[PDB]
């Protein structure tokens, strides 16, 4: 069961019921205003901060839900109701919610009037702009009084929210023809404030939630929209609000406009003031005055539409199913570029109240965009190498706003610095320059202890083997990319980080999942090491990648699939022997995609296993059997009930790893498959079992050991969406960025007749299009590049701007 | 205007309005389980720790206000209400609800049926109890369903409701029975659980938020009561809730008991389950089946009422003043009983997210509470002592859980170690057991470095004169008792602390607060050196505390009243040379309590100037003129609004120092005026002003510069209880501790008739009358023990388990 259908010309996701399973949000903003709104126009906004610059108040796990957000009341003799259906909640005629791409549109009738109310963040402005409209459809003259609705934020989301011995008492608000002003802790080291204003004459106003909502009625019905009037009040202390009321008379058949506006300002220190105790406002003027008419917010919304546009054109995919197409095309891109600007700081499941980011998670979502922002990626790969240690070691947790690590959470997750290299590789595949490895980057941020990028590539390089275990493979440090699989903590007693306690040594226990990705992304060392003249440096990085093969072939390997890692104890995790978790899914993944078995069936025999054991109609689980107690030796994995999170859920961020490993095996029909089970398009039509946005990805869906088998968690924010469109675009379509020009591989379904792929590649735009006249999966017979024919199958590099026509027979 | 009554014979009082001009709570508990609730029976249950063991969830600052509780749902034919009137918020024919000492009852009528239920935590109990009472008052034969609701909360206050990222698939819970069992994280590392039971036979349940109230539903409405039945539903993860349906048939004029329990329990890491999965319930069984019946309930509702009796009987006094004898008998001592149980923990302003209360406060309040607990007074005392540093430095932030300081907080708040002093004297004042200097007490909790509990009290003296300003009077430090003037901060960045932030030296800034400290407290410092022997030690101190002395007068005073500090750039604050705050109530408190400038006029002057400049109708506000502006090099204190908190706000904490003073000068016409109007039971009559609870002192009361003044903020816990008792007890009833036995020296107004007082003091009870034939404020002509003349002011000690009648004549 549905609840609304995709608008691909307009690139839009409508919502026909506004009794959605579970809130749908959508992100507006791309620079550093940015703000969530769902269909019931919820959320809040931001500038640059949902932890330490908020600036409209949300609540979280709310009763009833999403309570709290851009409101607006419509007061029509005695009746009021609200566009969104939220929060009055009264049965509308009609109604219409559209998700787009950086806006937002809620259309609502009732009694004959009509509201519709455009929400978007311009481009390069420190607000969001609420463009509303209200038609008179009835055949009879009508007086109506419209109320809008804000509540404000004390700009410090932990203390507005914790602190109130304090807050209480530093509320403060200036009230100026139709702008509400609020100001709390102006007086003092602040130097912002926050405005809310109309482009109307207004007949009322209301800055005290207590006036204007009443203590003892919630944002149904607000005493003041009950009675249809103002109580003109000003806030001293408590919660200000800002909140605007306007008398207007509807002819029929007649319509008018109206333009709301949340923006931020700031001040330098020696101009906060126009007079004593008075807020300087020579900005807000100018930032209201910016969108004063409605044509001007019609231009903003072109321009911003023409922003998103471009965003996703280097990647253009023409094929058989429209499902399949609006993915490539407009959502796995879409979710791409947002997850870079919003990190993972907030969504609604994010409060947005920790620090920053995984250290991998910035690398592994590069790979994402590195196509869609080529020089935004390697300002950021520059800034990540800055925070590396001299060792080869790297901080977990990255800051991008402060641009440097966290101490607090401190260093050891050894699988983190090989990311580095990888992102590092996807940046110079996708460009084609090499003047990142010359240049100086500081170690731990010190520019005195700089060197190259090349050498800070070396010391993660040297980091695993100067670090290997017992068997050769490289040492678990507190944990891998798995988060939750913390081989030497130990952790007995709440409300102790399994992250950050090691009780061990950590000189015994190994992981093969980095021994997988060791010659994976070494692979991509020993190329970069012949690039600079290195032969010596390349030969013997070659040696120490084939003595880690053969470790992962003597000490990885189960008989039917690859060891996940050793714990303290000196025992194979993720094997057969074991009670539960006998097949991981993390070494199934990299060891195939390090081509480690292929010649002797052993990467066969493991994804079969995959098959076997791992699959669900809706994914593949992490590990079968699910932990059903705790173990103390694994770490935070077991303290989930079996089929959520860890404990064998449905993590769509390694489905891609086994996706892209059916295509090294040269098996089309299972990638495809697996891709499909987990691809937002070809879950609409169960959002109800879903009961997430259905179309972007989440990072975990419920798994087989479930009660709600199918049921997604966490979305809007994860690594998924970026590795999940290079399973698609990269290992099934074939279109591979690499070293000396693009790369055509496709490992499609047999049964496909063919696709066309337009791809921007270095300077110039290759039009594919794979033919498929005996229906294979892998292999290629013939490609053809401006009618003439080439050897091999890597396009050469052109950089003139151009299109040519690229003919790919399999 | 008023919306009760106090009602002295049940020592309740009554609320007959539900829609008070904001929720006014009570507190249930006494060791280690503690409830906060409302009149509309919200807020929420912890155990030891509203920060790492809380059971119920609450939302502080929600629209609407006080959202979140035990709610009891009425379903009748269609028609549904709370007793409370709360969440559902229908007319109620009746409604009653009545505050007492360690217990809440909620009456509600409706449709004919009567509901009352009784809320308390019972003495040695992990758990809260819920007597209802269900009544057909009509003339038909009735079909009623009974709803109990609570929300559960994950056991770690910021963690369930800051990271849904992975606590959204924790929730866990087990419904055996009528009893629902939430075991979050019980898996793992924990081995305590919560539970909510009925003693009847249920027709339902729910334990999914979602399933019960609905996704776009509130508490007013939820599907369950509307439909009329439960949904029978296990949570699985999201938010678990407890609820129980019963079906009731009620003849006219028949009734129906009920008896619900909020219980944890914890129990032993072996003995954690039953069976494989399944909680071990050998506890909760036990404490469900304690208060299985109506009988048992009441028996311990008659025990916790003589705890309560026991606790208030040590001072009574019989008056002509209705009002003055509720505060002094009941109100303010309860006051002072539940703040050393609370802390300063959890509130309706206190989140419950802090760690610990001020060193001082501690201190502070001990002098309240002494007389009602002298045996667990000696146990914090020593407590307070061992974290006390080596060099005469104390924590500033004390853990009464941990029973150690706050290292990340820090040191260097210099008034801090005199209060151990003046706690102490307080202490020995009240019990006469000078075996506390003798016992062994650690530095820095390092029993290796232990000494005497005296030379504790040497180093804190010493810690004064070791660090003297340039004038000779004692460096500030970081702060003073004012914990918002910050001479040494300078602080320019919104996000640091004023607390521990320090920019300067700390070498030049003074402070004349400590000061007459210095001379009030080491008063009692000489009289300890004298009672060891130490005759030399105490010659030495007294010189100090002489040259102290003369130091406030010769760089103390202003002329007219007392300096307040010295900043960093040797200026006098609180000066006549100040633009603003020319003059604070702190200096001109204890200097004129430590008898400085009474033969010259001096103290008579400065209390002359509190009255002409400070006074307020509903207080006395802490400084005057307000600060209009910022101030860094005044730090906190400016930051305020004017009129609000430090910002000229009315503190009842410092009004009591100046109630104290006008007895030393003489006017007990003016003390008993200044106390009049900050007691709850004075201003009762404009509630609708005060805003806050009518029973119980609040930190801040609005002061003359705010637009809200006499609105209360921050009630229920605050150090305002302690020294307002000290004050009207011990200063101006005239019954105070001394070292030798017990002094008479009222201060009274003069058209006062004379009162009775009866005092439990070292074993014996003095029923002290005190006549005034000659109307006179202060001076005592005579003093009558047992029939017999004595000489001076000071009752001889008895300690025979006797009662002494005492005549006294002004």
């Amino acid at each position: 069961m549905e609840f609304g259908f995709f608008d691909d010309a307009n690139k839009e996701y409508v919502i026909t019921v506004p009794r959605t399973p579970y809130p749908w949000i959508n992100y507006l903003g791309t620079e550093n205003f940015f703000s969530l709104i769902s269909n019931t126009a919820g959320g809040y906004c931001f500038y640059r901060d949902a932890r330490l610059r908020r600036i409209t108040r949300y609540r979280y796990n709310n009763v009833p839900i999403d309570m709290g957000g851009r409101y607006f009341y419509i007061y029509d003799n005695g009746d009021f109701w609200s566009p969104g259906w939220s929060p009055v909640k009264r049965e509308l005629e009609s109604y219409e919610c559209r998700h787009g791409l950086g806006y937002t549109k809620i259309a609502g009738k009732r009694n004959g009037i009509k509201a519709e109310v455009t929400f978007f963040v311009p481009l390069n402005y420190n607000g969001e702009v609420q463009k509303l409209i209200l038609k008179n459809e009835g055949q009879d003259k009508k007086k109506i009084t419209l109320f809008s609705f804000i509540e404000f934020c004390l700009w410090n989301a932990y203390d507005d929210m914790t602190n109130f011995q304090r807050n209480f008492s530093t509320g403060e608000v200036e009230i100026e023809g139709s702008v509400i002003y609020h100001k709390t802790e102006y007086r003092e080291r602040r130097n912002h404030y926050a405005f809310y204003s109309v482009n109307a004459k207004i007949s009322g106003f209301d800055s005290d939630r207590d006036s204007f909502i009443g203590l003892y009625n919630g944002f149904d019905a607000p005493q003041a929209v009950v009675n249809g009037k103002s109580n003109n009040s000003v806030a001293d202390g408590w919660a200000p609000i800002a909140s605007h009321s306007i008398e207007i008379e509807l002819n029929p058949g007649e319509q008018k406009e109206y333009v709301f506006i949340i923006g931020y300002v700031e001040n330098k220190d020696e101009e906060k003031w126009e007079s004593k105790g008075v807020i300087n406002k020579k900005k807000a003027y100018e930032m209201i005055e910016q969108f004063n008419t409605v044509e001007k917010v019609d231009k903003a919304f072109e321009e911003l539409k023409s922003y998103w546009n471009a965003l996703l054109s280097k990647y253009f995919l023409e094929s058989h199913d429209e499902k399949l197409n609006r993915m490539v095309n407009i959502w796995n891109q879409y979710q791409c570029m947002v997850t870079f600007n919003m990190s993972r700081s907030a969504s609604y499941f994010e409060s947005g109240i920790g620090r920053g980011m995984g250290f991998r998670d910035s690398n592994q979502d590069l790979l994402g965009f590195v196509h869609q922002i080529p020089e935004r990626a390697r300002e950021r790969l520059l800034d990540l190498a800055a925070t590396q240690l001299e060792d080869g070691s790297a901080y977990h947790q990255y800051q991008p706003l402060t641009k440097k690590g966290n101490n607090e959470i401190g260093s050891n997750f050894n699988d983190d610095p090989l990311w580095l290299i990888l992102a590092t590789a996807a940046y110079i595949k996708e460009t084609g320059d090499y003047s990142i490895l010359k240049e100086q980057v500081p170690f731990n941020n010190d520019p005195s202890k700089a060197d190259t990028m090349f050498e800070h590539l070396t010391r993660s390089f040297y980091h695993v083997v100067n670090n290997l275990g017992p068997h050769g493979l490289p040492l678990i440090g507190r944990a891998d990319w798995n988060d939750c699989l913390n081989l030497n903590c130990f952790s007995t007693v709440p409300d102790e980080s399994f992250q950050t306690t090691t009780s061990k040594d950590g000189k015994v226990a190994e992981s093969v999942m980095i021994a997988g990705m060791f010659v994976f992304i070494g692979k991509d060392y020993v190329k970069l090491c012949e690039y600079m003249g290195l032969e010596e440096e390349a030969r013997k990085a070659q040696q120490h990648i084939d003595a880690m093969k053969e470790a992962i072939l003597k000490y990885g390997y189960d008989g039917e699939w690859f060891l996940r890692a050793y714990d303290d104890f000196g025992r194979k995790v993720g094997s057969k022997e074991n009670e539960e978790g006998k097949i991981f899914i993390e070494s199934q993944g990299f060891c195939v995609m390090a081509e480690i078995g292929l010649e002797d069936g052993k990467a066969l025999k493991a994804l079969d296993s995959v098959k076997k054991y791992l699959d669900t109609p809706y994914g593949l689980v992490l590990q079968n059997p699910a932990f059903t107690r705790y173990y103390i030796e694994y770490g935070e994995i077991s303290t989930y009930p079996p089929g959520y999170k860890e404990n064998a859920g449905i993590f769509c961020h390694n489905n891609a790893w086994i996706i892209c490993a059916e295509t090294v095996v040269g098996r089309g029909d299972m990638a495809f498959d697996y891709y499909r089970k987990i691809a937002p398009a070809y879950i609409e039509d169960v959002s109800d079992i879903h009961k997430l946005e259905p179309y972007v990805y989440a990072q975990m869906v419920a798994g087989k050991d479930a009660k709600r088998h199918g049921e997604a968690k966490n979305s809007w924010l994860t690594g998924t969406a970026a590795w999940n469109f290079v399973a698609i675009s990269q290992w099934i379509l074939g279109v591979k960025p690499d070293y000396d020009g693009l790369k055509i591989d496709p490992c499609i379904p047999k049964a496909w007749d063919g696709y066309k792929v337009t791809r921007y590649f270095r300077g110039s735009t290759y039009e594919i299009t794979v033919k498929n006249p005996n229906h294979v999966s892998k292999g290629v017979a013939k490609i053809t590049v401006d009618g003439n024919e080439i050897s091999g199958n890597i396009l050469p590099v052109f950089n003139d701007g151009k299109t040519h026509k690229v003919e790919v027979i399999l």
